[PDB]
């Protein structure tokens, strides 16, 4: 995989993706 | 929290959100 | 495309959801 | 609102989100 950006004008709508991101991250910390 | 239900009519889109569902179900299931 | 259902246990994460799934479903509205 | 980045390593989640960002960003566009 490589590192890719997801830059969002807004604030609430970034925080949004932001919770998907807390859990999905959370599961590669899995262990 | 209740149980709420997410009706998607389509079948990509679904997995998408099923996904986002997999990972935060999985930070309940940390431990 | 089907009929999914995406029962999730909760409230906030629930409306994370429902955002993604207002703006997709808006998509389909377009015209 | 302001600008925000969300760097996600991997391809296949970026790819999730950026979904769910062209629904969103299709709202602001929409008229």
């Amino acid at each position: 995989g490589e590192y890719f950006t997801l830059q969002i004008r807004g604030r609430e709508r970034f925080e949004m993706f932001r919770e998907l991101n807390e859990a999905l991250e959370l599961k590669d910390a899995q262990a």
